[PDB]
């Protein structure tokens, strides 16, 4: 049937959104294609752990994977498995690998939780129609009261064996010259020490995190939907995939759903109708929505940037074996607290995560998730045979990005006398990988394929809010800004349109 508004997923962009429509009265609909996580699994949890994966670990896959960098270790673990409505999804393109999160809270239930805004000067260069000052007054402490941002204890941080990884990584950046800074996190810091101590159930501190965690992060199920459903005027429909958007003959916009069981069997197809659509389903899902719409001629108005500009925040996997004298320590936390900040706008830009892995013995390996500033852009471009929007990038497309955190860790690498590891990523020796993204950004750009508010060039009342928009890059982990550009947006479009 007829909602005033609907919103599709409900990851940053789409909660955002929801939330406001809701305090604003508006009667709203969202459609979530995976999961509402909360039932208890097999083993009493509602979420695998990295070392015990199992369906619920994977979106529609035969068989478990390792997260990326400790196959190693973790490929002892994996197990096939029955197809099945898991919470994260490797979604394969020609040459580039995106994982996206599934389920109610999007990408929130199994990313990594760093909150951290844009560095101004580089948001300023790469969206300069965008008023920066409401965004840095305004939007971004917004977003961040909102998300349940909270911040590491120093003391506690560097007394931990939880945090040695972080410590090993720091000293050996310190020797080339290069600093580190914390990162924000929306994972419960005085929760995590009191796992320390054995006062509550461990998830960072249990070798938890990609596949969800069964304690302590504010996931998006906690902050922003949970506010949403509080107004009284959201609801929120589970294993419901949008398919496709038409403008009906009479206004507004109608919808192809399908509602489907966790083992993916087909249960329903349903219309359902509104007067304000807004498209939260992510870099991928939103592009592909309008993408299929243009090329199907059920949105014929939709512009030629409709799938352009797409990038993977420049995201590119290294790893240094350290000294024996340096060991990391089989006791990691799943969630990093350091970065080497190296960022100043040039184009050997690095942000890097200084990655925990879960292997549980002692490695000695330093693992790094590098942002780098790489120009090269990708498209999504609809097949019709198949009915799907498929990435036309290549992985000569992330040399630049390559090139960068090459070029920042052979410092470290020169100033320690270490060598990278080669062996992380496959049997052929690779020491950066370079097809693999957990930051999709662009497909349907604001400014190009949207007016400077997420409008859809074309339409009236159809609004794009999430990472689609972004410019391939914003420098750092992405979801601090997509979450105030939404509060941008979302304010604004209620204003002007609603
Ligand atoms: C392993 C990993 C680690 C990460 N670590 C960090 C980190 O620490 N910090 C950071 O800032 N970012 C991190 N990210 C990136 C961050 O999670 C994303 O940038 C963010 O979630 C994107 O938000 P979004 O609103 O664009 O879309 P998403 O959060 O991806 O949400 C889209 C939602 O729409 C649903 N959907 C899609 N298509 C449809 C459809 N047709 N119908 C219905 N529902 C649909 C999806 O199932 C999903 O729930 C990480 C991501 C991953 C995968």
């Amino acid at each position: 049937g007829y909602v005033p508004a609907v919103v599709i997923g409900t990851g940053y962009g789409a909660a955002v959104s929801a939330l406001r429509l809701g305090e604003a009265g508006v009667q709203t609909l969202m459609l979530e294609m995976g999961q509402l996580w909360n039932q208890p699994g097999p083993d009493g949890n509602i979420f695998c752990g990295m070392l015990n994966p199992d369906k619920r670990s994977s979106w529609f896959k035969n068989r478990t994977e390792a997260p990326l960098g400790s196959f190693l270790w973790l490929d002892v673990v994996n197990r096939n498995i029955d197809p099945y409505a898991g919470v994260l999804d490797r979604v394969n393109y020609d040459q580039m690998s995106v994982y996206v999160g599934r389920g109610v809270g999007g990408g929130s239930l199994v990313n990594g939780g760093m909150a951290v805004e844009p560095k101004r000067s580089y948001f300023e260069e790469i969206l300069p129609r965008v008023d920066s000052s409401e965004m840095y007054d305004r939007y971004f402490p917004r977003a961040n009261s909102m998300l349940r941002v909270n911040h590491i204890d120093t003391k506690w941080f560097e007394d931990t064996e939880w945090y040695k990884f972080a410590r090993v990584s720091r000293e050996q950046a310190g020797k080339a010259g290069l600093g580190t800074v914390f990162v924000p996190n929306v994972y419960d810091f005085g929760y995590m020490q009191r796992e320390a101590a054995g006062e509550v159930p461990k998830s960072a501190l249990a070798t938890e995190v990609i596949y969800g965690n069964n304690h302590g992060k504010q996931s998006l199920d906690k902050t922003y939907l949970a506010a949403a459903l509080g107004t009284g005027k959201v609801t929120i429909q589970t294993l419901h995939q949008v398919k496709t958007i038409r403008q009906t003959k009479d206004g507004g916009y109608a919808l192809t759903v399908e509602q489907k069981d966790t083992d993916g069997k087909l249960l329903a197809t349903k219309e359902i109708s509104c007067r304000y659509l807004f498209l939260g389903a992510g870099s991928l899902g939103s592009t592909e929505l309008l993408v299929r719409a243009r090329d199907t001629g059920t949105l014929p108005n939709l512009n030629s940037e409709v799938g352009a500009g797409w990038g993977p925040n420049g995201n590119i996997m290294t790893a240094r074996a350290n000294h024996m004298w340096n060991p990391t320590g089989a006791h990691q936390s799943s969630i990093p607290a350091l970065g080497i900040d190296a960022w100043d706008n040039s184009d050997s830009s690095v942000f890097a995560e200084i990655a925990p892995m879960p292997a549980g013995l002692e490695t000695w390996v330093s693992l790094y998730l590098a942002i780098t500033k790489n120009p090269q852009r990708g498209t999504f471009v609809y097949d019709a045979a198949t009915d799907r929007a498929k990435l036309n990038w290549t992985r000569d497309q992330n040399a630049p990005a390559v090139n960068a955190a090459k070029a920042l860790f052979d410092r470290i690498n020169k100033a320690n006398g270490t060598i990278y590891r080669y062996d992380l990523f496959g049997t052929q020796l690779k020491a950066f990988a370079d097809d693999f993204c957990y930051h999709p950004l662009g497909g349907c750009v604001l400014g190009k394929a949207t007016d400077d508010y997420g409008r859809v060039a074309g339409y009236k009342n159809l609004y794009v809010t999430d990472g689609s928009l972004i410019p391939g890059s914003v420098g750092v982990n992405p979801f601090v800004t997509i979450t105030a550009l939404a509060e941008r947006n979302v304010e604004r479009i209620i204003k002007q349109d609603v």
